[PDB]
């Protein structure tokens, strides 16, 4: 069986050096590149594609809200006309270095606040698919199951890619756990790709308030000791016998 | 005989509405927009894109430094590096809107000091158009005839559009007057459009030092009252039996 | 009887020119001058200052959320300490405009979708209390009567002054009447004018709702026809005998 | 005998951590901090501030050009006129974290790319200088002696503060050695240490190019392993029994 793993990366901008690209392209089958909103300047940009394409890694944009301070973590009113404008920029932009590159764009996967915008807003969630649609119509989305913003993104006639989170804690109902939630996120490398495993061969994970639920993750996303959580889960997958491949 | 008229636009940023686009679009054959640096917020270019689609006007890249506050006119000391990202980046943002729209990138000409700053060194001429060939080998690149800028662009094999400026005072050299020189700037739009129609029937203007220099327009460059100048160009071009057409 | 007539400013943002100051200038006591962070960019801060200098006009400062694109317009999940921090930075740069020119920094006013924020949300309205009381405990802060805003300011323990909109329709409840709701904005300067002489000399305003509701007008907010506005309004009010200097 | 030791602090920009300010801050009496341009968000400002205060360390303002993604680091065609009050604006800002902290702003020192542009330009140099001098007549500005900068400081009028820089090599002309010169930087903590105790205690220290020369320092500039310079710097100073105290 395969599996694809993701994370964020090229969120560096300018003189500010953000994350650990080069220790988590190794491991990864997909990252999800900033596209200069919230992170992620021109020159960056150009440094975490060519680092993907030497890594062998699939490139995806990774569209915020226009918050660069605030890393695009901060919850913003914009109309669903601004969402549209503003997606298609940053994926037309990250495209270009594709381009340069010989690079194909291989999905969308909307960064911080607009993500959590457009799980439970339909207007968002709308306004990022119609984007990607008008932009390229085969390309994927990235969507959390179970939410208004799957939804929408089926609606549109877009192809939808199920993410799972081996590093967050799970409801019965099938949503992640609220953040401060005692137990909300697994820190142990260890749990996490026992998680990951979990939910690649069987479709399942333990529920923090009791039981489990069913997940099906088509991508299993991967956040400080990132690097290390990345590598525990690749392995366990790998000494698994499962395929860590782009979807 | 055929000639192109074009004209910056989709500038505005924002709420801070910028230029004439509304009465300049009828009245040139392609258009220069800004790709969010110097000028044109996302909301902004979707709308300049619309507005170009609507009139049948080509719409081309107007790349700049990234300097909002500065409108990009300020000198900027950028690497070659840098200039390649950046220009990069811009292309594929507006080409992201010009998609969604059903319209073709048309073509790239620097704006501002990024512009200038071209036109006398060579290394930024050849980053600018490196970073044109990357994104589309077969875009044609705009201009100023006789400068290292046209030389770079010839030596990395792109397609070269030559420029004239019926507003701008020329010297007997066969470049640009200085612009605080007494008559640097031809303001009556009368005026104007009959040093347009010289350039396109003659392939002549006359020289404020003296006598009269060769010019190839295979696109004029139009700039306040930017509408009646554009408008009384068209107009003796028209008059004068001469098709505006997109180069 | 006399009333201040208060009027925002200092917006434009480099070479994007905004609103008309030079025509609103002469006609109000006191302005609120943008920070630049929705508008207002260090050299038109300077210039806004200068010009309110040479008209006797007493300025105060209009901070507002980090978002130029959108004009500080859109409501933006900024945690009370950012609050307190962004207020800071922009009446102490706004501040050293006013001290290079000789002048006392007049008020503070919160702008757009900050100044909304305030009027509902507690943590909010407290930050930005806490902030101009951290600065100069002395500083008066413009508040909307009857709202959450003006409880915080009063127990933080700064003066506050009273606002009221003769150019906004208001209910019964004392409150403003929703934007698009019919009828919700006064377009006829006359109209305005006519509800601003009541407000000052009656401290009373019809109510879209039915009746009319009190209403104690420390300063009056004035927004297009803005000079035809304050014109009107500043005459109706001189034409009565009521002096309208700054609070 | 005395002497300061300076560094650069506070840039750090939202979620982009920059430097070892935690490191720093207890081996220097004065720190340079940064005004939000080219780094400090107005969140890091207050950080920085309150760190500083803890420590006991005096504050000066570190303006810089308008390039955050350039980190303030690239040359900018700035008017002097522009130059002024973006300066202004800086001084301004930061002065109101330091007033909410109950501090005075100590001094005053340009970032990077402004700082140089000032070292050969006149007419900046002096719009920095009339910057400084019209919000505080009082304010020492830190310059670098022998030059045009040092000229229009002193010509403005205003106290001058001269800096001597342990970790960069000097020329006989008594003017830095360029910086991608074999030898330029002084990597060895031990040797920038030994030569920082020179240019205190004896006024002078070698030179590149042959011999020495002399060098006054009211105050010592400190930069990766910055910590561990600062560190062998200031315990050489003090085992030696120079007083290591803001100036």
């Amino acid at each position: 069986m395969k599996v694809d793993l993701n994370a964020d990366a090229g969120e560096s901008y300018g003189a500010f050096a953000y994350g650990h690209d080069r220790e988590i392209f190794p491991l990864v089958s997909s990252a999800n590149l900033a596209c200069g909103f919230h992170g992620g300047s021109p020159g960056r940009i150009l440094e975490a594609v060519r680092l993907a394409k030497a890594h062998g890694v699939a490139v995806g944009a990774h569209p915020g809200f226009p918050d660069l301070v605030g890393f695009g973590r901060r919850e913003m009113a914009l109309s669903p006309e601004e969402v549209y404008a503003d997606v298609l920029y940053q994926i037309g932009a990250l495209s270009a270095f594709l381009k340069a590159e010989g690079l194909p764009l291989h999905h969308v996967k909307p960064h911080g606040a607009l993500y959590l915008k457009a799980c439970r807003d339909r207007e968002t969630a709308r306004a990022i698919a119609l984007a990607v649609k008008a932009f390229d119509p085969g390309l994927p989305l990235v969507v959390l199951p179970g939410t208004v913003y799957e939804e929408e993104a089926r609606k549109a006639g877009l192809r939808v890619v199920l993410e799972a989170f081996p590093e967050r804690a799970y409801l019965r109902s099938g949503q992640l756990a609220p953040r401060s939630m005692p137990g909300s996120w697994i820190t142990d490398p260890e749990e996490a790709a026992r998680r990951a495993l979990r939910m690649v061969l069987e479709g399942k994970v333990e529920a923090l308030d009791g039981g489990e639920v069913a997940v099906r993750a088509d991508t299993l996303c991967i956040h400080p000791n990132a690097p290390e959580v990345a590598r525990a889960v690749r392995e366990a997958l790998e000494q698994a016998g499962v395929e860590v491949r782009a979807f």
